[PDB]
This record gives C-alpha cells, sequence and structure tokens, in this order.
C-alpha cells in the first residue's frame, strides 16, 4: 500500500491533492544524478544526461537523484511513497556522477538544457563553497526566462557569525532551501546565512531508490525537493503565476520558526501558498 512521508503532509501538499492540483502539466527538472524511470512509482517525461561517463539520464548509479525525484513526483497510486507534486512531468538532467561528483561545467550545461527545453521549475539538490561568473549567469537567465530555480542550502552547519550557504543556493535569484524535522527544529548540519530563504523538512525523509526499493536520508537536499514540488503545486492551481509571484507567495506565507539567519522566512505552507 501507499504511504505519505510526514514531509508532503508537513507542508500540506495533500490538501491541494484533494482539491484535484497535483502538479499536472507543470515541467520540473531533477539536476542530479539522474532518475531510475524503472521504478514503478516515478514517471519520467524527459532529460537529458552532460555527464561525460554516464550517457543515459535514467540511469541513476548513485541514489541521490532517483531520492530526490521521488520527494517531488512519486506517484499516487497503490504502492510505495507519494511525492509533493504526483502528476509533474518529471525530467532527469544527469549532472553528477556515480560518486555524486559533478563538476560546474556539467551542471551549467544541465541548467542551459533546462531553460531551451522550457522547465517551469528547476531543482538543484547539489552545490559548492565557491561561485563562478557562469553558475550566476545560467540561474540569473533560468529566472529571466521564466524558471522557478530551487537550491539546497547546504550541509555545512553553523560557522561563527558567517554565512554557510553554498552555490548556486547563494545567489538572490536562487530559492535557498535549509531543513526542518518533524517538530520544525532546523537539522543542525542545515546551512545558516543571510541567504537561506525557506525551510522545507530534511530528516529522515522517506522516498524511492534505483531498483524498486525505498529509502530515507537526511539533508538540505531532500529539503530543496519538498519546495519544488510545491512550486509546482502552485502553477497548476495559477498557471498564469511568473516565476516571481511563485517566489513571493512561499515565502510570504510561510511559518515563522526562529531568526531568518537560521530559517529564512520559515517553514512553507503550499497550502496557503497556492491560495
Ligand atoms: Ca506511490
Amino acid at each position: 500500500a501507499q504511504s505519505v512521508p510526514y514531509g508532503v503532509s508537513q507542508i500540506k501538499a495533500p490538501a491541494l491533492h484533494s482539491q484535484g492540483y497535483t502538479g499536472s502539466n507543470v515541467k520540473v527538472a531533477v539536476i542530479d544524478s539522474g532518475i531510475d524511470s524503472s521504478h514503478p512509482d516515478l514517471k519520467v517525461a524527459g532529460g537529458a544526461s552532460f555527464v561525460p561517463s554516464e550517457t543515459n539520464p535514467f540511469q541513476d548509479n548513485n541514489s541521490h537523484g532517483t531520492h530526490v525525484a521521488g520527494t517531488v513526483a512519486a506517484l499516487d497510486n497503490s504502492i510505495g511513497v507519494l511525492g509533493v507534486a504526483p502528476s509533474a512531468s518529471l525530467y532527469a538532467v544527469k549532472v553528477l556522477g556515480a560518486d555524486g561528483s559533478g563538476q560546474y561545467s556539467w551542471i551549467i550545461n544541465g541548467i542551459e538544457w533546462a531553460i531551451a527545453n522550457n522547465m517551469d521549475v528547476i531543482n538543484m539538490s547539489l552545490g559548492g563553497p565557491s561561485g563562478s561568473a557562469a553558475l550566476k549567469a545560467a540561474v540569473d537567465k533560468a529566472v529571466a526566462s521564466g524558471v522557478v530555480v530551487v537550491a539546497a542550502a547546504g550541509n555545512e552547519g553553523t560557522s561563527g557569525s558567517s554565512s554557510t550557504v553554498g552555490y548556486p543556493a547563494k545567489y538572490p535569484s536562487v530559492i535557498a532551501v535549509g531543513a526542518v524535522d518533524s517538530s520544525n527544529q532546523r537539522a543542525s548540519f542545515s546551512s545558516v546565512g543571510p541567504e537561506l530563504d525557506v525551510m522545507a523538512p530534511g530528516v529522515s525523509i522517506c522516498s524511492t531508490l534505483p531498483g524498486n526499493k525505498y529509502g530515507a536520508y537526511s539533508g538540505t537536499s531532500m529539503a530543496s525537493p519538498h519546495v519544488a514540488g510545491a512550486a509546482a503545486l502552485i502553477l497548476s492551481k495559477h498557471p498564469n503565476w511568473t516565476n516571481t509571484q511563485v517566489r513571493s507567495s512561499l515565502e510570504n506565507t510561510t511559518t515563522k520558526l526562529g531568526d531568518s539567519f537560521y530559517y529564512g522566512k520559515g517553514l512553507i505552507n503550499v497550502q496557503a501558498a497556492a491560495q
């Protein structure tokens, strides 16, 4: 039978699924280590691989990409888990390899592909301690072109009085997502900083793994897809919304939790955000 992970319920997504808003016709890109399409609980529309050593984007040799994909769009049916946007057209943009590592040229090319193939939402459950003029530009270009770009704040914890949010999450154009547990307490690994925007569930997140499996992972990497899915649910109710309206709606309707340096605007509530 099907189990709804606590996270999907915490951001109040099932309220919209019941209104008939499941994210149908919204295209979301999982810029990651590819997505295993043979999972009975996932429906991958297309994608591309920018990893030179790994040509099949529908092959995830790591486990990370599939997991992230399931939190966004695991199918609403009688098996496994449920995503935030179960009817979303999932796109596997493989920019990371089997060891989970990827080069910025690969990531940047993955973001570029997402723009020309008109993705409504881009999800980047990845990041680094350094930027690039090409990375800044790739993500800014996506936003200028109406794409909602979501990214994990990073898993660097606190650092005195400084920001530990990595890139591309550190950029003003990118929605940097941190992690909260079930009780709404910031996960100690979640990056902090003035660049944090919202928080989404990220501790012990149950989702899809390669080869008809389900397993839990903890990270801001698992936080990100709840906000990516949430942006897709909002878009299915209001298809006329610009990426800017999806964003301000998501940040202005949050549940305030603590100081913005550690919580951003707070926990996203997609029910209040969709309006
Ligand atoms: Ca399912």
